[PDB]
């Protein structure tokens, strides 16, 4: 037989999946998992705690498309109970659920392939099998000491510095339980969530569980301003939101940090690299004749090169980044304009006060 | 009208007299005027054989409370025992112990309509959303340090490695109080911190219906300095299934300092178990040692012991005899009810963790 084309295919698949990742734990387990002649279950989880920003909408969608076009199933875990537990929207569950419904409406208009995508609500799923779920949570809690768990504080945007409520011990125990409860093959969350993903791998070793989840962390999309490592709602003025208008996006991009001929810590370059290039498979720099005219970058290396050496002005990088982000947002805008029910949902959502 | 206030008053006096400490007496009165059928509960980790505090001592309090129209829930804390690593965390063993607990309780004075045997696992799982929602809401109300103040309710301390289970457990025990609609928490004083936690949670949440804590005193262990009979304090306990000779053996070896009442385990048993059960204490002994004497008050018993009128050996012989008398229905039930007998035999095999 010449099924050496299968090994070649897996390696092609592995390299493609990894190209979208910031850190894989571990790459070898991932290859192993891919040879499982079966769909791999991936998931990411979201606190419904305010407006969605483009990391959770546009960037997520690039990654999910890559996965589902390579034999994976993808679960969006609408972590409503988690948001409540973390005091979001003052812990008001009715508001959290409305935000959760809003998130789904966005994701459904993000040009994601839905054949292999699932939206699951934490509260619904847990309450379908509360004995199993809670037994798991308890078993996890008896396996790690308080200090160990306290080092997962980051997964909920918390620190040792603030007053540490017992809920901050339950939450990580519950997030860890999710991984097994949902039978995840691949935890595909942002790098800020990694500590609880590592905790789950540790749990496997402790319980001598052979089926171990692979941690496929993506990098943080940076905020608009210098020094903002993480676009988010809790970093004032860092985020472009999924409901931002065309002029909104233009205005935030124009005001963004984009240092001349430097790529490190440059959020504008980061959007070109992590969002636009993977979406278009090319970056087409449109620029005046005054400035060298249009040029298509077929590779990230060529792009980095022309930027770092001043061939690409910052203004030109900005203008194009803005344009593409607007084009990418257009389907979402169209949905929230043409679907009056979605429009109303967005409307109610914006009225909320973002509690921490 | 008057007789009503007399009724409630006497009752209130009955309830209060048992207790080592009641928080708060006034609230208890309000509770009785509001409802004659109060819900009281105590909770037990099925973590090994049941010692006499949880049976003979328990019965005295329970019967005094139920005879007044109260319902008393026995909370078989199976998931709690498992969470707290008892019986090697084997749910099957824990359940078997739970079943044996019920057989002991029904045979030592608590086979009655007003007593309920409830399993934590079962009850939680009838309304899991409500139970767990409560546990979560409690967790977001208290910080870790505050919660670690409840460590004694599970026999743990700050000193040892503190697993996250030791945070969840108190959240769950606190949730139980509301989940079972408890009017009176009737637990040992060693459980008081989580009971205070619940009262603190009410204030935080502006809950006006607030539980009364009616804590009973700890029964000392057999040996010197052991202030609490328990499975954890080594060779400190008399078990409800102990045979006559086991009882004699253990009482004989027990700590019983002459003249001294404080920290005297043997006197404690006489005082807290025997005397309330018989409403007297009949001291059998040789003429030369002082002869038989019937005590009608604890004051006379205490006076005589303090002054050395009763030698430790005479107190021990009599306490052993009485304890054996009190265990007789339990002994018979386990020698006769073959199902209960098999349960015991099996239960005795298990290693305590
Ligand atoms: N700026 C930026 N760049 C790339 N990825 C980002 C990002 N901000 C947030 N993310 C990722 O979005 C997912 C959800 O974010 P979150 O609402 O802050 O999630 C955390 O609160 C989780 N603890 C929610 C959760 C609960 C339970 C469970 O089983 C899984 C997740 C994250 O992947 C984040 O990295
Ligand atoms: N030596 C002694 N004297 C008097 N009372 C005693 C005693 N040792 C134990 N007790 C009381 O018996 C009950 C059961 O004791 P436990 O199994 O050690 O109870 C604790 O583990 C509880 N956390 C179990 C529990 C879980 C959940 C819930 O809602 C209620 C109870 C106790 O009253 C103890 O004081």
């Amino acid at each position: 037989a010449q099924e050496e084309s299968k090994i070649e295919d897996v390696d092609k698949i592995l390299n493609d999946i990894l190209s979208i990742s910031s850190e894989c734990i571990q790459p070898d387990e991932l290859r192993v998992k891919l040879l499982l002649k079966r769909k791999l279950i991936c998931y990411d989880g979201f606190e419904p705690s305010g407006r969605m920003h483009i990391a959770q909408g546009l960037l997520k969608s690039i990654i999910v498309n890559k996965l589902t076009s390579n034999g994976c199933t993808f679960i969006f875990w609408i972590a409503d109970w988690f948001a409540h537990l973390n005091n979001k929207m003052s812990g008001d569950l009715k508001k959290i659920k409305k935000v959760g419904s809003y998130f789904i409406e966005v994701w459904k208009s993000c040009g994601m392939n839905m054949e292999n995508v699932q939206f699951l609500w934490a509260s619904e799923e847990i309450n379908k099998k509360p004995n199993e779920y809670w037994s798991l949570v308890l078993d996890i809690s008896r396996s790690f000491n308080i200090n160990r768990m306290k080092r997962c504080l980051k997964i909920m945007g918390r620190s040792e510095g603030e007053e540490n409520y017992c809920s901050q011990i339950l939450y990580p125990c519950m997030q860890c339980a999710d991984i097994f409860f949902l039978n995840v093959d691949i935890c595909q969350l942002g790098i800020d969530q990694r500590k609880v993903n590592m905790l789950a791998r540790e749990y496997c070793d402790i319980k001598k569980i052979k089926k171990k989840p692979v941690i496929l962390s993506h990098g943080m999309l940076p905020g608009l301003l210098e020094g903002q490592e993480k676009m988010s709602k809790s970093d004032e003025n860092s985020a472009i939101f999924m409901d931002d208008s065309e002029s909104d996006v233009n205005r935030k991009i124009k005001k963004a940090y984009c240092p001349p001929n430097v790529i490190e810590n440059n959020p504008i370059y980061a959007y070109a690299k992590s969002i636009i290039f993977p979406s278009y498979n090319e970056f087409n720099l449109v620029r005046k004749e005054k400035n060298g005219g249009d040029k298509t970058y077929y590779t990230l290396q060529e792009l980095e090169h022309d930027y770092v050496n001043g061939f690409i002005h910052p203004l030109d990088l900005k203008d194009n980044v803005a344009m593409y982000i607007n084009k990418l947002l257009q389907p979402v805008r169209d949905h929230f304009q043409n679907n009056i029910e979605a429009k109303n949902l967005l409307n109610e959502i914006k009225k909320y006060k973002v509690t921490k």
